[PDB]
């Protein structure tokens, strides 16, 4: 129901499909694939399109590229950046240019994945928009292995970063310390952004710290399990370690929480819902609340 | 994570935000729709309830009171009440451009798209804003305030099914086929209602004359579900090798899924098990999908 459906308003994009073109390195006898992304007079594209220095050739596996072709691209100055291969266009406004976000890793929040496909009803290729949740460069829209290369925004519309990799599940501990937390007892989704930023180590098994989420979220969320009255309660430091959220956040957004109410009851408050939102979607999104008249707010 | 996320795949539909505009009586306020030469406005601008209604929107002299509709976009002069809707043809044909439409918009059901015109006050200017979600049969569960009324809904190939047109914060339910409760009554946990309206005045209530100035508790009988969803999550719960078992008939009265669809899908029940489960499987998750989730979109497997 509209009780637990995040909503999401995001602004709508006008891009034409050729600005993710599907590109398809062949061999005699395979064939690998996955899409491009053509920003602001360049098209990046990832290294696993192609072990990989003999067939990328120092930029001469680029020759043997359906739908890269030498008179829109300008395959003689493609430049090897990490995981990325990036190419400049012959004309650079071709493609329409699209907005930036000024700080990609550091984003928390509702995101859309755009990616090319070809519809069969309607016997074209196509752009397709799909909604979900970033928590820097890490985020929850189910992929396949081609889709890398798929452009992801924020709700202004602003890019991000490409689809990069992921995994079927990851495991859980206090990263910041190397020890287990609460949560090592989940597939992930990656994205780099243009300037091959990776939010993981080593990027050339995935540990995270907790479940994807927004700090406020899950102060709210925790509250409402522990301590429905928000009666004032200290900073457990243990929302550092499970949830990696400081007691300055804490103090800031005034969610009180009962901790050990949380850590005696935890496998209830993780494994039933709250009205109808999972606790994995309530820490991502909010309770989300019916809004109060906006005259009764202050 | 993905595993709960169904990510479903809309096309990206190139609309100027012009298609939705705000329009203002003054102060009331919802969206105009302009689909294929004329714009569509919900009569409840004027007024929710039928004699504030007629004097306001006085046969039509109303119209010189509202913002956003100026003489030179539209044909002021040439608007007709076409039930609960207002159409004005445009003055310019295809100065918007002209949109699909469903050819069976109430019988749709799965994923759909909201789209609304927004103002943004960091870009000091209107924009279009799309938001996803799930709909049966005219109903859907897209979050809505009441001035959004007039907000699109398609589907995702961006066949125009309608337009958003009413809700509540929750609903009660019966087996409105028969009158009697269904397992449904007991529920407890909150389930809003957001109610599509067709541009051809079809909308899935019963008692539709006159609805917008209707007083009335929404009814449903179930959940918004799809059958197929809904007959994978039941077998998940309560048959997980999935023996044969026959059809038991208080699918139809608590699900509206006939023996015909049972029979179809494939999926076998064992429906004493949810019954006798009920609270328990509706609150819990299933690997970290919510129920209502589950019978909405499948188990995502």
């Amino acid at each position: 129901s509209a009780a637990s459906n995040p909503s999401i308003s995001h602004i709508v994009l006008e891009m034409p499909v050729a600005i993710n073109p599907l590109i398809k390195y062949t061999t005699r006898t395979s064939v690998s694939s996955l899409r491009g992304a053509v920003v602001n007079g360049y098209i990046y594209i990832q290294r696993h399109l192609f072990e990989f220095e003999a067939c990328y050739n120092n930029g001469k596996g680029l020759l043997n590229c359906k739908n890269l072709e030498r008179s829109k691209y300008d395959i003689d100055s493609a430049e090897l950046i990490g995981t990325l291969i990036r190419i400049p266009l012959h004309d650079k406004h071709s493609i329409p240019h699209i907005s930036i976000h000024p700080d990609p890793l550091s984003y928390n929040g509702p995101v859309t994945l755009y990616l090319s496909r070809y519809d069969t009803e309607l016997n074209k290729d196509v752009l397709c928009v799909h909604t979900g949740f970033m928590s820097e460069g890490h985020h929850d829209i189910k992929t396949v292995f081609g889709d890398c290369g798929g452009m992801l925004f924020d709700p202004k519309g602003r890019l991000l970063g490409l689809h990069c990799a992921g995994s079927d599940d990851v495991v859980f501990m206090d990263t910041t310390t190397g020890k287990s937390n609460i949560w090592t007892s989940h597939p992930s989704e990656i994205m780099i952004t243009l300037n091959n930023e990776i939010n993981l180590p080593n990027p050339a098994k995935v540990v995270y710290q907790h479940p994807l989420r927004n700090v406020c979220a899950t102060l709210e969320t925790l509250q409402h399990l522990t301590n429905k009255t928000n009666a004032k309660l200290p900073y457990d430091s243990r929302l550092l370690s499970d949830f990696n959220i400081t007691a300055e956040q804490y103090n800031q957004y005034g969610y009180y929480i009962d901790y050990n109410n949380f850590v005696n009851n935890f496998n209830r408050y993780t494994t039933t819902t709250i009205g109808t939102k999972s606790f994995e979607t309530c820490i991502k999104y909010g309770l989300m609340d019916n809004k109060k008249p906006d005259y009764y707010n202050q």
